[PDB]
């Protein structure tokens, strides 16, 4: 039989102008199955309002078993970056973030690593306090590490 793939929809959620072309390298991984972003015009139309971010945010995120947090060095200060953790932990989905500092930008080169995000607030499920999952890719070929476990890396966010 021919064989087939099957990978898991997920939200990735970042702080576009520093870490947009890392996550295009997660993307060109071919694990997992993010939403391309809307463009840029889209994104300022989207802006116009926070209601419609929400909308958006909220749409996006509806069909998604997991959002994934590709940690840079300004992402744990981004509002729409916390609502989006917000509404995915919220709504009982699985929530993991991944230090991208070690991927080099064609423009930026290697990242400063920043805050890991999640550890400005408190998470309960059922009255059980839980960190959501950090991964820290190798720091010299953190591309080939991040292809080799990330699929791995999100199914036990899946299963937290
Ligand atoms: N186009 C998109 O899909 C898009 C863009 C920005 C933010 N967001 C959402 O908001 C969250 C927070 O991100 P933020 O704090 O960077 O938001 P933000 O609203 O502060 O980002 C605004 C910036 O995004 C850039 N941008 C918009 N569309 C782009 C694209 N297609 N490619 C490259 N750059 C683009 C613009 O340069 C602009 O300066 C993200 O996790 C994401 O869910 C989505």
């Amino acid at each position: 039989g021919a064989s087939g793939s099957m990978k898991r929809k997920v939200f990735y959620s970042f702080h576009f102008d520093n870490d947009v072309m890392r996550v295009q390298q997660i993307r060109n991984m071919g694990v997992l199955e993010g939403d391309e972003p809307v463009s840029p015009n889209t994104w300022e139309q989207i802006k116009r309002t926070e209601q419609g971010v929400k909308n958006w945010i909220n749409q996006s995120l509806n069909g998604k078993s997991c959002l994934v947090v590709l940690i840079g060095s300004q992402t744990a200060n981004r509002p729409w970056v916390k609502y989006e953790i917000e509404r995915a932990w919220k709504e009982g989905k699985a929530v993991v973030g991944i230090y991208i500092h070690r991927l080099k930008c064609p423009r930026n080169g290697y990242g400063t690593k920043g805050p890991n995000p999640f550890d400005q607030f408190t998470f309960k499920r059922g009255d059980r306090v839980i960190k959501p999952l950090v991964y820290e890719p190798n720091f010299n070929d953190a591309y080939s590490d991040i292809k080799n476990n990330l699929a791995t890396w999100i199914e036990n966010a899946i299963k937290q």
